[PDB]
Parts: structure tokens; C-alpha cells; sequence
């Protein structure tokens, strides 16, 4: 299968003339032929952008708002061919890229939505005879960076919330995920935008998305992916004064308190800790339980952890788990493994791996120096840690240099609200997962997990300027040179 | 006269020992000698803002309304103390240093007012039976790092804003103003806040200012200063992934139609671009004028510029300028003239210089090589370019790296509008001078003129992050395990 | 056409019937409800009781519906020209936009709904969390009139359904067959029943009871200034809110540095489109000394281009008939009263059936009754000033201050004649009845109370609710012994 | 002692000649002769008002600010005054007063803080070449009218808020609490307002109010007070399509579950359906608790209320309560306790009334058509309502033409919310008295309790409009005459 680059309005191969193949992490069976492009193919997207940038910005924005809505009706079309590939490329089982594809949509539906809202401000102003306002203006070009986990919903959050309030895309997927990022493309162009608004270049990171940070045309570059990437890619940014959105890692805490529905208190947890294999920023990561209720809670939700089914996401549509995204990945999970056996770390179920399948490893006994504890772990290993108290409960969530999402399992409308207070994120939730998101609420991390917010009008923040402009209606006299009546 | 650091509740010397000597810009004659303080002394600064930290921010707004209000107070009753060290150490007229003094109160008053009336929000949830809010929570430690030119408001306006919204500060004042640093020092204690919540320190940017800039335990550092300088800062703020506001250099455009009276125009060209020697970041460092009124704008403009008189800001109130902060100033505006003339540009007057102090230099006749056109030239060195039309002086006007402030002099409402949103400026004012500041407005530039906006509110989105916090009230089912109904 | 009501078209409980005539030819169009209180009341019980389960659903769900309804809209879109025509009088080009405004508003409700924030307050209390909510107000009363019957009908409709409140619908009787066409729409879009409602009766009977009921928790209504101060005392009653987008008399106010042929063309579709029968139509035309004779000169040639015809004959038609014959006789009292006072006709001033010609004053005073009431027709006069200040007075001199414009190309004269310009809308170099679909529409003095569009009506349609939760217990001050 | 109107910077006597005598409802004791004014003196104000309008509402907000902060300058120095006559004019205890006047310093402050900082919108438009801004404007005169049992406060955050954002204030205060009125008038004058911009006229509502009311001149009403007094202001309001803030009564719940504390249930609900003597629109009215804690609940809110010092509110600082404004409420009162005990109920404590003072009386084994659970009840006289769940709670909660204030006591977060999202009332307190108040968020209720809010910005929305402006920077082609 053949995928290009998207620029300027069409389909073309990249400068540097490199392929390269893209495998399944199912099985290694090849998908589709990429580009690896290079540093002049970014340029040429960044140039198209910039050049469109002008019509784009000032046309109302009643007209970008039908062009998203007529991506919207292509995207509607093109559910199958994205779940599809969801699936094969990224591992994804169906329920999966079923709530990714359902989440793009209304991700799409609230950039168009929201296009003709996002108000400036009427001031008061301290001078008389003055009018004091402020606008919203476009950043200009703007890049969008991305991962491979949900590489189409947080692409499109990125590249439709942009699009809406008068910016042009240059965009660079995962390598590990470029597929989609073609049939992004593939989306964009049958809704027909201008030519240069939007722009897919595939290529390596160290390469075409430092082009893109560091090139002087780029207004902004919103990235979500590791947080040492990000600490560069803030690095590299400070040279042409753009500014940014990071959106890095988790280590999220997920608190259970002794006055839970033990048995719902599990099923929650599996799925908060374990779904898309544990592959989530917002994954409930490090587990923390209230001594009271901890042996019970252990038997229920490793009980829950041994009936997950892991198989081939192609199968059917009742897979609760596929593979890992590369052979790689499946290597750091067992050094997680291994790490916590070594420093006296009791396994209760799992472990194992096949192929780029991981069975999910569950620990107790742990103590804050294994690496399951200091490092996001990206993947289904995790640990449960036994707390005697609420202040306990947050010291450890708060143990971490992460600081994304989080969130506590009670009936208690005061320790709920107290341990909401006290845990240092930048998203939380009581009584629900710790990955919960909706499409115009704003998301981001404090601490590594990074800066920023995106989703509907906070988006549009990250994208955008103020303008303050006033008009003066009466003369005044200058106190220079003193020498004037 | 001997100044100190101000750390944690208590007034110290430096631990490096090590004094420097502060010298007038008026005649070079002694005024204070003041800390040159190390990296050691900016830890210490620090580690006292954190531990203040989590008292200073918890208590209601209101409480720290009130020491702000306090503040204010205690300003009131220095106001003359102030205005002495800004004329004695930073050279500035007495108009310069009353407008500075009064804005400053006006600046410590608009922070006190707004410290309760910061709000977040509550959002409809796309899920049933969920409560989906937003909250406003400090950053933590901001480090707080300003300019020579205008250092007592520029200071405040950071200083007051920062505080009101439950953050701690360390602060690094100007090397060339310490004293004025010192001043804040002594209405802050006065005022008593608690320990350890605000924090001076006077030393080197390279070793004080970077020790603030990479330390872990500051969260968000707001800088201004030369737009190097500032892409330095914000590549090593990096490191420890925190935020910035970035207020850096401008060339702004003062644009004069032909429609204007004439003589109203040069008057306020005349203080708009020279006024503090033109040593003012929202100053008119490039004059451009149409055509049809250009030989009477320059002869009226010049004619003004000659009425300056240049003195000794100490001898009496009616003083248009005083000198520059350095030698180095001057050499650099000599070498601005050197080569604006090198290039063959007219120059109309000025251009003596005596110790400090410098005659204003007019030229005419440039292009967009010349030295005064590309870089921000900050004194009294003027540039006035004719244009022919719009579209040409839009042009001009956008044809620098900068994109701080602007203003365009017309009594036509189509062409004083579409002037405005063609120029590329973070502000921009109508029939107003380039410099109009009120201080609840969003102030800032783009493009190499920074990132961000501080002034009321904005100050506050600076130093804040918003915490998106949800109750989900019905439990729910969960997709894994599938098997399980 | 019947009634709609708890999802379902049924006749009137009265039996009562009465024919809809065209105001073009005076033939027959459709026979239509003649409902009474009975009617009224059953409607509102219906939203009452559908209230609940749709105020409480999520409000993406409502945006589904609305969207939903935005779809069958424009299958009918043609539909409801034909009818804006046939039985309103409008123009093709008069009622094509009428429709896609209407298009635009639906959207723009859906687009909205799951938009609308609360705000989150820092307490003046320690351990207090202080946040405040927005909560539909329940069923509202929709009261329109039959210029615009449409687009007037669905801002208030549609806007007011996606914030989760009730609808108990009663159009202009003059305009039903365009209510039942709502009906119509709102049925195929499958809206929970009682969620909308659509009662065909008389004002003071139906439109009264909607008023007076203890279940209705507001009312939104656009009409005459008369009726809004009866409707807002009526509603005093038990204690409901309103919104009223009442009369205009609104000022176009021309300087002397413009260009006059463009002033003349703007003025001549700001004072006279849709036959003068716009609440925003430029009403009283204010003009400089130095310009005024060869603007009235250019005005008068454009209006003498004017085409005055059956509206249903094609589209380049300019100008239809007026609604009925009651507002032609008004028209002639107001052109006798203008010429009796010794006022100039320049030009017009025939009618025929319910056509009728614009008619162009100048020579005017204060006293003319075309300058002191409303005229909802095509009779128009022309004020010469001699200076800004002038202008200004004479804008304001009237009880009504719904909008107005100002042509100018000086900065400062546009803008210290806008501070000055009493109105609840303003627009400069542009024509009166501008309207974009979320914008705060709405007047001042006699031209009402509220606004209308985008979230504003929401405002309008909503309380906000304040609630907290204190984490700390505390000691109180009594007893003292304590 | 005598007591003026304040009109146009002046303060004169009315236009009647009338005066009348103020007692006071602790002893009887004359407190000082008052005006009786009528209409032409109302018409007077108006007008100073409307003349003061154009300067005051066009100077910049900062300005105004100013002015308010030395409002807030004069009210400090008056502290003990506002004080000693809430007391005796109107009878709050000591702690009563005190805070009343400590919240009328914030609101004061509040007023002022918020003046420069009222925005309007920047909206995107849907046509080409166009700018579109929301600009907001003031009213114009502003009517104020207001009750006796929170004079100062109720009064200041009224008035205050309302000249911030450049509107003008004609003040009429209750007539059994008009030297409050003149107090504040006082600190206007002190303060140095310019002329006719802060008018007091003293007299009766149904006179003085109803010529406020239906003025053409006057732009806006905000009015506290009697739900059936807000009805007739509302229709007389119409003939001039002025708007209106109607703050009306309230007859508020307070639901206490099975899963509190219940000797501080019983504290807090002391506290909260008791404080001032009951006379309080958002006081705990109507008391409603789970059966599995009611019987110990009922023993110990007796107990505490029966702890309760009933005195002379001069004496000292501890007095708990005082008496009520006048005869006419201890008779009031009187009949609702009569209703309760005809129709079944069991009164457990309280009763005894001499002069204006009323021990509170609280009663048991209530239903529906009690009078005190179909009316608010303005005094010391309250029901105690037993429910087996959280369903009858709301339904007993919301069995009112009200819907003021409200609040839930229990630490289970679900029945919180849920309680607090079906109980319908203008505001909601989870865990606190149902009188919670601060000066800057939204005050107002729903159903009978009234239309609007007010506090910081909500009282600006209700005393200002918003106004749409646009410029058009393109020519452009119109569909008549279709010839050309
Ligand atoms: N906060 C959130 O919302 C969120 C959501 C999901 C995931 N994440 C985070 O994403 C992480 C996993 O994703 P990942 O493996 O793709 O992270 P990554 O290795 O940092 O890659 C992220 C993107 O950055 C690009 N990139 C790499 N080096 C670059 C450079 N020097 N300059 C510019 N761009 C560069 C990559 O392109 P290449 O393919 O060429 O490497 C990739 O598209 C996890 O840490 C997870 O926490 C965060
Ligand atoms: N946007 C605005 O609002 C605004 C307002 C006024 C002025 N300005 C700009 O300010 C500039 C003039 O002031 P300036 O010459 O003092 O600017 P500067 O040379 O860049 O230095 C300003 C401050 O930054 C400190 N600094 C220098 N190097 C540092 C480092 N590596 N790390 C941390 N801090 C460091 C300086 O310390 P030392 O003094 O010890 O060197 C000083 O306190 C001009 O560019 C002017 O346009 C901007």
C-alpha cells in the first residue's frame, strides 16, 4: 500500500526519495510503504503553510466552520477504513478505536461548533474619551506533533481545534502510526481545503519534526508524546521564540478509600489500569488502597485482571486486550518486571510475553524505588500499594514527578474532596477513571506532565493571541518639551 | 548608603560577601553599594518561597487582598523615596518618574482588587450524572526578573499580580537599578507579609538570574528584557519543564496619515518616540509618514526635538530628558548613527553626547538596511521613512522581527482599522501614542517580542494553571473484561 | 392546519375554525385553528410534564435533536418560502433570506447548547467551595408577530429549546400556516413529546393564558410596545420573566464626507425592504445640510426604481403587498397627516388592494405622527440637520431606541455619535436591521427589556444557580452559652 | 432627634411639612421624628437623579471607584453608629449588628473593587470586513427600595453596586427602619458624591415606592421584600417597560440525613432557622429530617433552643435574641402558632411573648397544611418534618410556592449532589446554614422568591445593559432595487 506526504494541496513522494515499511504489531505483516522524509519536505509544508495562512486567517469564521463540517461528514464516511487501521496498525482492539473513532467525531463536531464563539473582551478603560478592546488572533502555522497510542483522536483534538480559529497545520504523525496520519490527509483533502492549510509530512522526529520546531515560520508547536522529547523540543523552540503546548507523561494514582463497593471498586480499576494495555497517559498507573479493604480489593481485581482475553484484535469485537506497539516495548515492560522481582516485589499473576503481546503483571509489596514507581510505565505492568491513611493515600499519589490525571474511589464527600485538594495534577476525577475526557474540557499535566491545556476553547487559548487595541477620541497635551502651553 | 538582600522575613548580606558599587548615570558620583550575590544566595531565596508556599497560597483571596491593600499603603507613604532613587539611579526626568509612581500605585491597587474575582468555570458535561468543573490553582515559586529602564512599575506590575493570586516570589532586579529593588524590599516588610513569601535578591543575570531560571523548585519564571536574553531563558527553563512570560524588545511603528493636522502629529511623535530618551520598550523607534504631509511633519517634528532641553533630571521639575543608564548605551547609539550615515541616511539633528548624555539624532533618507530599521534601538536615534501610500507604510511597518506595539494617526475610519489588523503588533493604538498602558490590560507582543501577556487578569493566566475537576455520581459498566456482565 | 400538542396535530377543543386569506389576491390558503384557553392550557400542561426528562438529559443530546431539526429545515426550505410569500407577502429575495437566517439559527442554537458555562468562585470563606450553575427556568411561553414569522419564531424556538427548557408556541394569526410548518419540522425531527408545542388562537385569549399560568416560568415575545406592557403586567402575576423585543423607530443618520450614491442605495434598503415592515428598519432618515439635496435627489431615483408587484411573479421583485388592509388604511392616515401638517411628498403615495407605494416626507417636524410613532410601512421621512449635535437630538427625540446607523468616514464623528445615539444596537457605516444569529438583539426605552441570540438568549432562558460545599465545621454565635 | 431627605446634595425637610415618630421595638422609646414624605418629593429626587445622570455615568469607572472607596472610608468611622441604631431602631442583638456591619464594610469594598473591571465581548462576525463588540451601559436612575430586618446590608449592596457601574440611586428604606436610611445618606454626603447622584427619600412604600415605581424617568427598580409587594410592583413597573430586581421571600429547607453528626446538625440548625429571631428571607424555615436520627435530633434542638437568652438587645454582647420589629409580627406570629396547635400539631417548646418579644416555638407532627409549612414563616416559629428517605426530603423540600435559598447536612457525597440537584432553589448549601452569603456571588431565587441576582457582577448585569456596535469596513451590493 502506498502513502504520501500531503502538501500544498496534494499527494507526492517524499524529496529524499526513502521509503520505508510499515509492519503490523500483530504480526509483522506489512501494511503500506511510507515516507522518510526529510528536512526540505518540512520546509516546503511549512512555506505552503505559511503562504495560506493569510486567506485562511480572514475569511469569517462562519467559513471554517463549514469547511470542519464538511470534514465531519467525509470523517462519518470513513469510520471503517480508521477503525481498520486502528486496529492493524496500532494495535488497538475494536472497542477501542470504536471509542477513539466515536471521540474524533465529536472532537471534529466541537472545532466547528466552537469556531464562532471564542469572544475577545470590551474594557473599561482608566482614561476618558478612550476605547480599550482585545481580539483573538491567529498564531499563524502551527506544527502538530503526535504519538501512537491514540494517534487519531489526539491528532484531530490538535489539528481540528487549530484549523478552527484561523491557523494552517504542518503535521507529523508517529512513525509508528503513519497510516493514519494518511488518512487524516485522505479526509482532509476530500472536504477539499484550501491548498497549504493543512500539511502531512511522514518522516523521523530528530529530523522533520525539529525542522518543524525550529523553523522561524512556525508561530507554535503543539506536541504530546515522552517527557524528555518534550523537555528538547521546549529546548529547541526557545530559538525562534515560539511558543508551545507539551503534553507528556502520567504516572496517574488511582486512590481507593475503605468505604468503596470493593467488588466496583476492581472492575473500575482493571479497566482505568489495563485498557489499551495499559498504553494511556492518563492510565490508572500506580494503584493505592486503603489497608481496611486492600486484601479484599487485591482478590477481586486480580479475580478481574485473570479473565481479561488477549488475542489477535482482529478476531472479533470482544478482545479485551491486542499487542504492545513493537518488540521494544514488550523488552522494557520485562525489565519493569524483573526490576521489581529483584527488589523483593511479590507478582501476582502475569508477566509473560508472546510475540509483542505482554500479559498484564500485577505487583504488591513494593516500596518507592522500583522502576515501576519512579518511571511512567507505559504498558500493562502495575503496582498496588497498601496505605493506612488518607494523608498516606497522598503521598504516595503525589510521589512522582508526573502530575497529569489522578483520581479517588469514596462515598465521603469530605475525604473526597480533601484528597482531590491535596494530590498535584493538573486533571482529576472522583468516582470515575482516571482517563476520563470529554471534547471541550481542558486537558494537560502539571509538573513533567507537561503545559498547557487543549479540548474546545482552551485549544483555542494555546493557538491564539491577544490583541489589545484601543481608539482615542480626544486630543491630549504631552508633558515633553516642558517649554509647551 | 548600604543595601541588602531581602530573604526569607529578614534583611541579610550576601553569603558570597561580595559587594559591588552603584553610581549615578547623572555624574558618576556614588550612591549606594549594594549585594553582588551568588548562586548559593539565590537557593536560599528559593527554598524560603517554597516552604512560605502552601500557607501563603491556601488562605482566601481576601486575606491576601488585604496585605496587598497594605501594600499599597505603605507604597503611598515612599512614593517620594521612589521617585528620588528612579531620577538619582536611573536617570529619569521628574514626569518620568510621577508617571512611573503613579502607575505603580494604580498597579499594587488593580492586583489587590482583582485577587477575589478570578474565576473558573463550571462546563455541561457530555456524561450523564457528572459534575465537570474548572479551577484556577497557583503555579507555586515564580521568579520574578526585570529591566533597567522602568523598574519600579515594570517590577510591581509582576510582583503585586503574582502575589494576589497565591503564588511566592523571588525577585532579581536590574544589575543598573539594585536600589530601586531594595525600596520594594523595605514596602514589602513594612507591610509585613508573611516570611519567606516575597524575596529579594540583587546579583548578576548570568549566576542569580539562571540559578532562579533551572532550579527545580520554581515553577514559572516571568522575565523582561532583551529578546536574547529572553531566548535564553526560556532554553534553559526547559530544563525543569516550567512556564514563561516573556516580555522582550520592540521597533514599534508610529504610522501618520495624511489626513491628520500636522502639528498635533509631530507633537506626539515627538513624545511618543523620545520620551525617557527613548529608552522605553513600547517607545516610536521607527517614524513613518505619507507622502503628502512628510516636509511639514519633518520640519514641525524637528522643530520639537530642538525645544528639547537636556539636563540634570535633579535640578528642577521641568527637565525633558536626562541622561542614559551607561557608557555603553551611549557607545551603542554612536555606532547607530555611524552607520545610518555610512549608509547615506540625512541626518536632520542631534547627535552630541557628553559623559551620559545624548542629543536626539533624526535621520532621514534610510532603507531597510540600515542598522536603526533592523534592530530594536533602544535611546534616542530616530528613523522617518516616507511612503506613498497604505499598503506601503503596512509594509514598513511589519518589515522588523519585533511585534510589541504600534499606532496609526488618521481621522478616516477605514483606514485607521485596516491599518490596525494589517500591522502585526501584540497591541496597537488609534490616534494614541505607541506606549498607552493601562494596567489591567493584556500587554505583550509577538513574533521576537515575546510570548504571553501580563496586566490584570492576564497576569493572573500567567501564573496559574486550570485544574479540570469532575464528580461522576452512577456507576457505570465497563467494556473489560467483555465476559463480564 | 391544526394544533400540535403533547406530539400529536389536533383540532381545537372549541371546534372553532377560520379561514387564512392572501394578503396578495385575497384568496383562500388554508383554514386554521381558532383555539381557546382550554387549548392553552392542555399545551402547557404537556411541556410541564416533558419538562423534566429533557431538561435533564445531557445537552449534546438536545444539539442531537436540534441538528436533527436542522436537517428536516432545509428539506422544507422551499416549503417555507412558498408559504413567507403566499400568505406573508414577502419577496423571493425578502423570504430566501429569511430562511437561510433561519438555517443559520438553528445551527447556531445546536452549536451552543453544550457550550453554556457556569463559573467557579474563590470564597471569601476558608474550606469552602463556592461555584454557580445554569438551570433551565422551565416552560416558556413563545409569543411572535408576522413580519418576520420565521426567523423570529425559531431564534426564540430553537435557542430557547437547546438550554433544556419547554416551548408552549403561539404565532401571529396572521401568519399560522408558518407556525404549523414549525410544527411540521419539529414533529419530523422527533423531538420527546410536549417537549414543543404549537397553540393557533387569538392573542388576548391564548396568547393571555400562556401569560397568566402558574406552570409557565417565562415568556419571550416579540411584538407592538402596547401589547408588551400589557403581557409584562399580566405576567406579574405569578411572578415569570420576560423577554420583550417590542416597536422601533430607528434613526439613519448621514453625514456630509460620505459618498452619496452608496448612502442613497443603503438607505433606500434600510428604510424600505420587506415594505418598511422591519422593527429595525431605518425609519427616519437624518441628513447633513451639505449633502442633503443630492441625497434626497439620489434617494428619490432609486426608489422611483423600485418594483411593486405580485410577490409570487418572480424573483427581482422588490416590493410586495402589506400584510392586510387594516395596515394600508394606517399607511393613509399617516401620509394625510404628513400632508395636512404641510409636509412635501417627493414621491409616492398609491395604493391598491393591500399594495402599497413608499412614500417619501421631507419638510417635517417633531409633530408628525411619522415622527413620533412607529410606522410599521413603507411611509418614510427625511430630516435635514444642520450639524453632528443636531442629528443627534433629532435620533433620540422618540420614545422608541431599538437600533439606528450612522454612515460617516471620520473616526471620531462615528464614534461620538454612537456614544450619543440612544438605541440598544448600533451600526456604523451599515444598515439598521443588521442581525447576525448570536448577537445580543434587542432595544432600550420602549423598544423592550432582554436580548435575543446565541447566548444570550440562553441568558434570558436561565437562572444561574449559586451552590457551595463547606469541608470544615465551624462554632456558631448562638447560643452564646455555648 | 430629627432625621431629612437627602435630594441633590442638600438635606431638607419634606415637601409635606409631615413628620412622624420612630419607636423603638425594644422598650417603646421614642428614637426621632422621620418625614413622611409624598410623591412630589420622590418626583424631586427622580429628577436630581435623572439631571446627575449624563456626568456621572460618563466619567471613567476608576473614578467612581474612587469616590466608593472613600464611601468605604467615611462607613469605617461609622462602624459603632450603624451599630448602636441597627440595634435599637431595628432590634439586633449585638452579634447580629455587628456582623451586618462587618459585611456591609465588604460590600462597600466589593462595590469599589469591581467598578474598572466590568467587561463586555469581542464577538466573531459573520460577515466579511466586519468588527462586532458588545459594549456595556448603564441603566440610567435606579429605584431602591428595601426592608428592616437587614437594612444596612440588604440597602448597601444595592446601592453601592449600582452607582459602580454609573447608574443613579433614588433609596427608599423601610419605614420602620428609616433612620438606617439617613445614616447611609449621611455617609454619601460625607463621602462627597456629586449632587443628585445618591438621593434618600424617607416615607411610606405604597406612596413614595409606587411614584419610584412609575416614573418615566426612572430606568430600573431593585426591590427587597414581601413576595405580594414584589407582584404589585412588577405589573405597576410595566407602564413604563422599566425593569425590575425582584428579592422576595423565602421559606427555606433544611434536610438533615441519617448520617451526621447530629449534635451539631442540631447546633447548625439553631443557628441557622433561629439567628435575628427567624427574621431572615433565607433563614432554615422549614426543618426536615431522616427517621433513624429524628427523635435523637428533635431532643437536642430543643435542648439548645431552649438554651437560648432571649433579652434586651442593649444589655450586652451575649444576648442570643431580641424582639421582633413591631406588634403587628408578635401578632403574626401568634396566629401561626394557633393554625399549628388547631390543626394537630405538637408544640414542644416556646410561645411566650411579651411586648415584642417571642420565644421560639417549635412543633412536631406537621403536614402540608399548616400554615407554617404553606407560608414563610418571618419569626421564630418553626416545623420539624420526619421523612423515611431522601425521595420524601425533596418532596417535602420543594411542597413550597418558594425557592429561595437551601441546605443538606450529611457527609455521603451522592445523596449530597443528588438532594442538591432536586431541590429547587435559587441557591443550595451543602454542609452549611442556609443564610450563607458573600458580597460577590449570585443572591436570588426561582419561583415565588423572585426574578434576578445580586452580588459584584450580578448586580451589574441587572443595573446595566448590553449594547451591540459594529463598523462595516466594505461597500457593499444590496438586493433593492433589483435593476441595477
Ligand atoms: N498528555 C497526553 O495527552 C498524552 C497522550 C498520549 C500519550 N502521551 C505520551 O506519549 C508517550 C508515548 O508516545 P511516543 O513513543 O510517540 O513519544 P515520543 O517518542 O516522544 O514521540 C512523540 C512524537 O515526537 C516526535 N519526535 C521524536 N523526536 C523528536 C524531535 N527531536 N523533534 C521533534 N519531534 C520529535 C516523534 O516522531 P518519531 O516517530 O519519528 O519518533 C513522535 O511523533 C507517552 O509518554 C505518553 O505518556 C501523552
Ligand atoms: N516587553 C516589555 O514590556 C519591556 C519593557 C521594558 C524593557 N524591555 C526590554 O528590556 C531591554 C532592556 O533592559 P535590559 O538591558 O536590562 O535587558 P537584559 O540585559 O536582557 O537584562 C534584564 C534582566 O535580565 C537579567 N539577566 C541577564 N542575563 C540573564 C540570564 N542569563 N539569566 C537570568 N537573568 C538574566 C538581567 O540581570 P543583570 O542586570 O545583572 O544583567 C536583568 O535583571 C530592552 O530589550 C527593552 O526593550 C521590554
Amino acid at each position: 500500500m502506498k502513502v504520501a506526504n500531503y502538501i500544498n494541496g496534494e499527494f507526492k513522494e517524499p524529496s529524499t526519495g526513502a521509503f520505508q515499511v510499515k509492519t503490523s504489531p500483530v504480526d509483522g505483516s506489512k501494511i503500506a510503504e511510507v515516507p522518510r522524509s526529510g528536512r526540505e519536505d518540512a520546509r516546503e509544508a511549512i512555506d505552503s503553510a505559511f503562504e495560506a495562512l493569510k486567506a485562511w486567517a480572514n475569511i469569517p469564521a462562519i467559513r471554517r466552520a463549514e469547511y470542519l463540517y464538511k470534514m465531519l461528514e467525509v470523517f462519518r464516511q470513513m469510520k471503517e477504513d480508521f477503525m481498520k487501521i486502528l486496529t492493524v496498525e496500532g494495535g488497538g482492539t475494536y472497542r477501542k478505536v470504536w471509542g477513539e473513532v466515536v471521540f474524533t467525531e465529536r472532537l471534529i463536531q466541537n472545532a466547528a461548533e466552537l469556531a464562532r464563539h471564542y469572544q475577545g473582551r470590551v474594557l473599561q478603560s482608566d482614561s476618558e474619551s478612550t476605547i480599550s478592546v482585545v481580539f483573538k488572533r491567529s498564531k499563524g502555522v502551527v506544527g502538530v506533533i503526535t504519538p501512537w497510542n491514540y494517534p487519531l483522536s489526539i491528532s484531530m483534538k490538535k489539528i481540528a481545534h487549530t484549523l478552527a480559529v484561523g491557523n494552517t497545520v504542518v503535521y507529523k504523525p508517529a512513525s509508528d502510526t503513519p497510516v493514519t496520519g494518511w488518512l487524516i490527509a485522505q479526509m482532509v483533502a476530500k472536504a477539499g481545503l484550501p491548498k497549504g492549510v493543512f500539511n502531512l509530512v511522514i518522516g523521523p522526529g530528530p529530523v522533520v519534526g525539529e525542522e518543524i520546531v525550529t523553523h522561524k515560520r512556525v508561530a507554535h508547536v503543539t506536541f504530546t508524546g515522552e517527557s524528555s522529547t518534550g523537555r528538547e523540543i521546549a529546548a529547541k523552540a526557545a530559538g525562534t521564540l515560539k511558543t508551545v503546548t507539551l503534553e507528556l507523561g502520567g504516572s496517574d494514582p488511582l486512590i481507593i478509600l475503605d468505604d468503596v463497593d470493593v467488588d466496583y471498586a476492581a472492575r473500575l480499576a482493571v479497566f482505568a489500569s489495563l485498557f489499551h494495555q495499559g498504553q494511556i497517559c492518563t492510565s490508572a498507573k500506580r494503584i493505592i488502597v486503603h489497608k481496611a479493604v486492600a486484601d479484599k480489593f487485591i482478590e477481586r481485581y486480580v479475580h478481574y485482571v485473570k479473565m481479561l482475553r488477549i488475542d489477535d484484535p482482529r478476531k472479533d469485537e470482544k478482545v479485551d486486550l491486542g499487542p504492545l506497539i513493537n518488540e521494544r516495548q514488550v523488552a522494557l515492560m520485562k525489565e519493569f518486571v524483573d526490576d521489581a522481582v529483584s527488589r523483593g516485589g511479590r507478582l501476582l499473576i502475569g508477566g509473560r510475553s508472546w510475540g509483542n503481546f505482554f500479559e498484564p503483571a500485577i505487583f504488591v509489596d513494593v516500596d518507592r524505588n522500583f522502576r515501576i514507581m519512579r518511571e511512567e510505565v507505559f504498558g500493562p505492568v502495575r503496582p498496588i500499594v497498601v496505605v493506612e491513611n488518607d494523608d498516606q493515600a497522598v503521598e504516595v499519589a503525589n510521589d512522582t514527578d508526573y502530575g497529569l490525571s489522578g483520581a479517588v474511589l469514596t462515598n465521603n464527600v469530605n475525604r473526597a474532596f480533601r484528597i482531590a485538594e491535596a494530590v498535584e495534577s493538573g486533571m482529576f476525577h472522583i468516582n470515575d477513571v482516571t482517563f476520563l475526557e470529554e471534547s471541550h474540557v481542558p486537558f494537560g499535566g502539571i509538573k513533567a506532565s507537561g503545559v498547557g491545556r487543549e479540548g474546545g476553547e482552551w485549544s483555542f487559548h494555546e493557538t491564539t493571541y491577544d490583541r489589545w487595541v484601543t481608539v482615542t477620541l480626544r486630543t491630549r497635551r504631552f508633558p515633553i518639551p516642558s517649554a509647551l502651553k
